[PDB]
């Protein structure tokens, strides 16, 4: 029934069957080779497994009665995209026409990927069953992985810290699945769409721990060490002025000159995703800075009045508002990252594969996320009704110290 | 008096005999020497370090009423057990016959130590006082240090991550002393033996840090560079499966299919001790998962069936429910250790070794459990009544804006 | 108006202003070069990151009510101030007579800088606007620069971890300008200043990681290897002892023996500050453990006795106590450098000029304090009213959830 939240059967299905094949192609397919990558990679990979499981996890908990489904939901699906990712990206680097060889490089790699889905996720959350989630995590693991592929492999493009691959590519599919998933009586579940004082403070440990490890997000896979030195300042210095422009937006928009967490706890982070690709090739700081200072404007604003106007005009519902975030402010890496490339004709031409690159990921973000809404559509996924989401009681036993 | 929980003479003489104690024996055995191990090693020690303090730390805080005891009696009872745990440990590796030279790889060694406490706290928390868990930490380091030399140095026994020496020895001893411990009239607590929504957001702080720094904990120790590699993947691995077993047995054994939050915070972490001492030596990852697979399912039928049952009838009080966690997967991580170092005669051989040093981790544990437990049940140490256990208000001034 | 805490106008300006300051500023003089310091400093850099970000910012929000502007208000100063810092720091570091070279080392002393403002925000913390952290973190980072100059430079002073460049200076500088802030009739908000229940465990996430990174801080610029390890080492020993007697103190003091969290938040730390200096320099581990166990039970009979006294007859009020906790233990670690210095007549002149920096630490931290605390004082900058003060409604529009 359309109306049975009750995963007691389905959710274990999911669960045991996705992992029983994980374990199976792990049996036949991934191995391991017999200073280190280990010692020089493997901080840099600690970095972002953090960011995914505690700065994405306990972002999303900013929702009052969704803390529990925010962080661990989010637990779920990284844990099981981790392992598909390994296998989704090693695909694509066959040793000997049949075995993924799996070191530091490939779980870093396989975190990267599970973040775009961390970004899709904000989308939709509060509004569907972990078994959606779980079947979103699977076609969009796919999904990055073959948009990877492209961008990397074929047309040769630049993307150290994912403002492509990631952000933008994991806004788009999000923004695309929910589109498809549009809630016509979503306002019945609008009293829970909302924080509480204690639980914009659990958000702000998931804003801060995605704040201050960005620069290792950002420079983890630049090859040289140079540029890996560069990647990080960059993403220093623009998350710096994003924090001062989206503060001073935040407030310049209140009629009482007022903050608000929301933009505090996300506007802040756009800088680090603007320059997700521009990081690692931007001799100079005052630009990071500058393109630091431009998304904060532009992430608040999205926040304030473009959110309300997609949501209303175009039935865009965006739980933790992603298009301002990894949307927008990916675009706009994207787009700085071909201006950058292209600053002799080898230059030039990098610069229009960059902008082949954006159009590419924007179009597979499209097709992709139209094939997966319309999956997760079906009626048999123990979604919630329009006036139970953002309510962890549809899939949580909740507190006896309460109840 | 036997109900006196008044601590104004009795804590502070504990906490400053103990560390007049340490300050005289450091004066007497403890020196330093006059790329480096430092930068190699430091890394790894920092993240046991967050896992014992703010892992172990913020788990414990699920209670609803006893979230101050929780992280701050395990930030007191480590902060004397690293200093403690460095002499013992030490004294089992004296210079010239008396002197401990301390580098980063004797704090990495007070670390786990004390994780073994840490452990067996996790059995008696919200029962005993602070003056009952130094003691507990004076005996249960001193034990730890001998059951590991007689494993490591008599036995030649690998065990890197500890499922035999931390865990198996944490939650064996933990549970011991807690039998001995048992109290008729616990159910006079049992409204506070319980979370509220808040307090298990807090937990998943917890929970969280011990998860993604598990594969630290498990290679910080190998030796060779190649399998410290392989350590950190097996865990990575062995979590990653455990989360999607531990989900999907929590919702199975839910009338309703819903979840419930102490098998996310506790059973999703059974998958880094089961491949404890198995972790270095698996040459395959498929084998990793198929341990985390099997080990969230059993830690979870562990807090829904044997922890009532070993409650029941075998006077077995455990609240954080160890025995799924650290008792049962320590078990079957040193099962596995075993078998994995027997996969020539010298192999086998290592195979029978390996149970042996299990075996005398159990006996350890049991008979170092009663002496202890005999010890802490003695009247003296103003330990609270049946009624008020799992509240804070028992050891602490609560907070102005409440009261 | 003086009652006008609207700052709509006055906060954007007062950011975008300084931001576009920076922006010019580091687009004429910051510049990048064209194994790595990266690799091997990058590391200590982070940890330093997350004590500012996170430990001084979540240590802060122990205030029921004031919670938003601690963590929040914290952002937003060092997002500014490690800018500031940059070009500040590195005009005494010029390339050229006219350039600003940077690296990780140069984001590493940036960082330290702004732990300076976060110690004054400290004292003044709840009863400043946005405005008044933004203008003393421009004053305060230029006096620390200076400072550390005459410090470092002219005197030739060795402060590896900040005993006086940070604690010392960013404490008797809050200190002073606090006194100047005096407010006659504070006690009309004395209802919000203290914590409730789940204000304390948010704040023991701060306190938790400033401690367990403590000893990168105070290694982080210490030069040779083996004296950076022995930094390390004496701070995780003095940190260790410190908890041993600020637990004790704290039950000594209390009627019924009963732990209070402001000291176990607090007073834990002091073993941190106070071996700042000398951590890099003490050849024995013992001596560590020495000027923790005195700098918990000082820090501790502060809060109890020196706080109220200080704010009844000598008119400071100082929220978190700082003079407890970086002043005083600050000082000590001060004097304590300049005898471990001291111990031919090049040793003995080391001692004496260790004494001269502590002096003029001092020196400039009064004078620096009484300029900027007279500025400050100025009816201009939207500071609430006496009866309004550790109250984040005055600055953030409070959640929906709640109202
Ligand atoms: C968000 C859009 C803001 C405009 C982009 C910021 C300016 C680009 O930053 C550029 O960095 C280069 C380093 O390679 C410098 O050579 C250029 O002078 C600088 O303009
Ligand atoms: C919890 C018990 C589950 C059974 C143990 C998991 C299987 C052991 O894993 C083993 O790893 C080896 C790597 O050295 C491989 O050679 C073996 O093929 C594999 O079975
Ligand atoms: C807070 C004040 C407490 C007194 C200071 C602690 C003692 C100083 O510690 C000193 O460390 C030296 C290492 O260089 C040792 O040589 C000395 O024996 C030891 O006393």
């Amino acid at each position: 029934s359309a109306w049975n939240t009750n995963l007691r059967w389905r959710l274990p299905l999911t669960c045991l069957l996705l992992q029983v094949i994980m374990v199976i192609l792990f049996g036949v397919f991934v191995r391991y080779d017999f200073e280190n990558e280990f010692y020089y990679r493997y901080p840099s990979f600690q970095d972002v497994h953090v960011m995914v499981f505690v700065g994405f996890g306990f972002l999303m908990t900013f929702l009052q009665r969704y803390g529990f489904s925010a962080v661990g939901f989010n637990f779920l699906l990284a844990a099981f995209g981790i392992q598909w990712a390994l296998l989704m990206q090693g695909w694509f680097h066959f040793l000997q026409d049949r075995y993924i060889v799996v070191g530091v490089e490939n779980l870093i790699n396989a975190d990267f990927c599970v973040a775009s889905v961390c970004v899709a996720f904000g989308a939709v959350l509060g509004k569907v069953s972990p078994i959606q989630l779980l079947i979103m995590t699977f076609f969009q693991v796919t999904l990055f992985a073959v948009n990877e592929f492209i961008l990397l492999n074929l047309l040769k493009v630049k993307d150290a810290g994912g403002s492509m691959t990631i952000h933008t590519f994991g806004a788009y599919f999000g923004l695309t699945v929910t589109r498809i998933l549009y809630r016509r009586n979503l306002e019945q579940s609008k009293e829970r769409q909302n924080s509480v004082y204690q639980s914009d403070l659990f958000a702000m440990i998931g804003t801060l721990f995605l704040w201050m490890y960005w620069p290792s997000f950002n420079s983890a896979i630049s090859y040289h060490g140079d540029s890996q030195h560069r990647a990080a300042i960059n993403t220093y210095c623009s998350l710096a002025a994003c924090v001062l422009t989206s503060v001073a937006i935040s407030s310049a928009l209140h009629k009482k000159g007022k903050l608000d967490m929301v933009h505090i706890q996300n506007a802040t982070l756009a800088g680090g995703v603007a320059v997700g690709t521009a990081a690692e090739m931007m001799l100079m700081p005052y630009g990071a800075l500058i393109i630091g200072f431009v998304c904060g404007i532009i992430s608040t604003l999205g926040f304030v009045y473009l959110t309300p106007f997609l949501e209303s005009r175009l039935h865009i519902q965006d739980t933790c508002g992603i298009n301002n975030l990894h949307g927008i402010p990916g675009i706009i890496g994207g787009i700085v990252g071909a201006v950058t490339a292209a600053s002799d004709w080898t230059a030039r031409t990098q610069g229009k594969f960059q902008i082949y690159g954006l159009l590419v990921t924007l179009a597979m973000a499209l097709m992709g996320g139209i094939i997966v809404g319309l999956i997760l559509r079906l009626p048999f996924w123990g979604q919630p009704s329009d006036e139970n989401c953002f309510e962890d009681a549809v899939y949580w036993e909740m507190p006896e110290g309460n109840s």
